[PDB]
């Protein structure tokens, strides 16, 4: 096994960690980032790009930048989920052997068709190489996380992706369970009920876990597969674009370059508003050599997204019903994903459970990788 690594193979972002000196170390990639976009792309030239480099050229290559391969991985063509998601994806997806395949251009007008597994394998290879650089030796084995709702086919496909990347995926472990392990909830005594609330960039997952004698079980799952941090950005985008036209008289929509410059500052401001109450957004030479200068308040950000924020509670109530539990039967609450940093999200969860405090202490972007790395630590 050697040094086995824990890998959160996320829909939008992936994360890699290892256990050493009786603690978890989340490994930074060669650009110094602890998370790595699950992105693959090809340039006008032959060059293949994985991670940050792939996501940064998304704007200039909108139709041949692959992402969200995890939505397709291990599914059939006829699957209702696949047919829904291909309408939201810019790149072309096609049937081959009654399964979804991703068709992209390499360079010089040459096309190529990859299986979801191959895309995920490329991302895994990048996480593998990231880990190898930190450890200073080859990595052969890994613990990979998947959503709780994944079936056998999806679990096996994730293993296959590993195999292609040269990784022996020792264990497949459910994302909420990994998050629970990160917070040391497996050290708790007796029988307890655990609510995991996972709000990523483009996905929302609620899971009710039990723990019994330091061993978990996923009782019920729910959420929204197309609700995440990006939807909160889009409401902010829509607000400020409308404001710009109202003040200047200029419609910015058809200028792709300027719109990306705004999305960059909106994303920065959103993160800032998790700890501050206002954030200036200044862009010099924004559109037709005219500047942009507005402020986003926490109150406004909340106002623009209030309906979306409240909609997260319905899945929480539904999983409790399917688990045959009341609010008061929940002993632990675990918040995972960057969007859970938002104060309003935390308050809504807190208030739903009549003032009970969620667990804190772990980077919610990293919690799942953390847990996987602990399991890897055991198997090293």
């Amino acid at each position: 096994s050697g040094t086995v690594v824990g890998i959160d193979l996320g829909t939008t972002y992936s994360c890699v960690g290892v256990f050493k000196n009786g603690r978890v170390e989340i490994i930074a990639n060669d650009q110094g980032n602890r998370i790595t976009p699950s992105y693959v792309a090809f340039t006008p030239e032959g060059e293949r790009l994985i991670g940050d480099a792939a996501k940064n050229q998304l704007t200039s290559n909108p139709e041949n930048t692959v992402f969200d391969a995890k939505r397709l991985i291990g599914r059939t063509w006829n699957d209702p989920s696949v047919q829904q998601d291909i309408k939201f994806l810019p790149f072309k997806v096609v049937e081959k052997k009654t399964k979804p395949y991703i068709q992209v251009d390499i360079g010089g007008g040459q096309t190529k068709t990859f299986a979801p597994e191959e895309i995920s394998a490329m991302v895994l290879t990048k996480m593998k190489e990231t880990a190898e650089a930190y450890l200073g030796k080859k990595v052969t084995h890994a613990v990979v996380t998947v959503p709780a709702y994944f079936n056998d086919a999806q679990r096996q496909a994730t293993k296959d992706a590993g195999t292609i990347a040269g990784l022996n995926v020792m264990r497949i472990i459910n994302e909420p369970t990994a998050a629970a392990i990160a917070y040391g909830l497996d050290k708790r005594e007796g029988e307890k009920n655990i609510l995991v609330f996972d709000l990523g960039g483009g996905t929302f997952d609620v899971s009710l876990l039990t723990i019994d004698n330091g061993v978990f079980e996923v009782v019920a799952t729910n959420g929204d597969t197309h609700l995440g941090g990006e939807d909160f950005d889009q409401r902010v985008m829509e607000h400020f674009i409308k404001l710009y036209k109202k003040k200047t008289g200029k419609d910015v929509r058809k200028d792709n370059r300027a719109v990306q410059k705004l999305r960059r500052e909106v994303e920065k401001a959103k993160r800032a508003l998790s700890s501050q109450h206002q954030a200036r957004i200044e862009i010099e030479s924004f559109f037709e050599g005219e500047d942009f200068s507005e402020t986003l308040t926490r109150a406004k950000f909340e106002e623009l997204n209030m309906d979306l924020f409240r909609s997260t509670m319905k899945p929480v109530q539904k999983v409790l019903e399917d688990s045959d539990l009341k609010k008061s039967d929940i002993d632990e609450i675990v918040l995972v994903g960057g969007s859970t940093r938002i104060p309003k999200i935390q308050q809504l969860v807190k208030e739903f459970f009549n003032g009970k405090e969620p667990s804190r202490g772990i980077n919610p972007d990293e919690a799942v990788a953390y847990g996987a790395a602990v399991q890897a630590g055991v198997l090293s």
